[PDB]
């Protein structure tokens, strides 16, 4: 059931990406101190509707509120959009950026019936360099990750990788070590948001080959203290960490190609090809 892309479905999934970068590449300047993440919420929900002429998937087929996850400090994930901060017990609900937070945005849109999903850290003013290393290290989980990808690699080299990648990390740099989220992977992606493969984040041993013509999301949440996590059951959305430490996640989605892969989410920033020859 892990679906093989054809030319025509690539093309579609081409367009799609590029759509959710360019939400990405919009919101930038208006991502600062003093804004809500309800007024980001309304600026991409224009532009993905006006400008693009696509729908955002969390707010249209999921069952999310708004638009985008705005996922802010120790929101691990499904962070939404608000115009107030608020509190799950004794944890903050932050809406409203400040000075030294790190944010994670999440874009899905859905343009001729195909998804494009990715998110991205921005570092709001003066960022501590524990946050920085933070928000560094899990981009290069995920730039390691895609050199990886190629026809024939088994599926458990991703998060092997990627756990390396923090084991090596934590070694290195005991001032400043990571965990891995467990509870939440990659997944394949195209007509349907959640297809076939699960990818983890973590070491495993999964023997699911990758082919040309597969599309799937590489998403890793890295952890500034230990791994698991909470849900917030009143919102029924935001997932905390446990420890209340901060978190950092990048995604993007991923075309198998003959030779390597393509980013199909590649923004203009990025000084990482949008094809890959791994081979
Ligand atoms: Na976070
Ligand atoms: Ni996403
Ligand atoms: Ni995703």
């Amino acid at each position: 059931s892990i679906k093989i892309k054809n030319a025509v479905e690539i093309e579609k999934m081409r367009v799609a990406g590029r759509l959710a970068a360019e939400v990405l590449e919009m919101i930038e300047p208006h991502v600062k101190a003093g804004v809500t993440t309800e007024e980001l919420d309304q600026i991409c929900h224009k532009y993905i509707t006006e400008v693009q002429g696509a729908i955002p998937a969390p707010l249209n087929y999921h069952g999310f509120p708004k638009s985008i996850c705005t996922s802010i400090n120790h929101i691990v994930c499904h962070g939404i959009p608000a115009s107030e901060d608020t509190y799950f017990g004794q944890i903050q609900r932050p809406a409203v950026l400040r000075d030294g937070d790190i944010l994670n945005i999440d874009i899905t849109v859905i343009k001729d019936g195909y998804h494009g999903d990715t998110s991205k850290m921005f570092l709001i003013g003066d960022v501590s360099i524990e946050d920085k290393r933070l928000c560094h290290v899990a981009q290069e989980c995920l730039y390691l990750a895609l050199k990886q990808v190629k026809p024939g690699v088994q599926l458990g080299e991703i998060g092997t990788t990627i756990e390396k990648h923090i084991k090596t990390n934590n070694k290195n740099n005991p001032r400043f070590k990571f965990s891995i989220v467990r509870d939440y992977c990659g997944h394949g992606i195209g007509a349907e948001f959640h297809e076939e493969p699960q990818v983890v984040h973590y070491k495993n041993s999964d023997r699911t080959v990758l082919r040309e013509g597969m599309i799937f999301t590489i998403e890793p949440m890295i952890n500034a203290g230990k791994f698991g996590c909470r849900l917030d059951d009143e919102d029924s959305w935001t997932v905390y960490t446990a420890d209340g430490k901060k978190s950092a996640q990048w995604e993007h989605t991923i075309l198998v190609t003959a030779t390597g892969c393509e980013i199909l989410t590649l923004r203009s920033e990025e000084s990482l090809p949008r094809i890959l020859n791994n081979a």
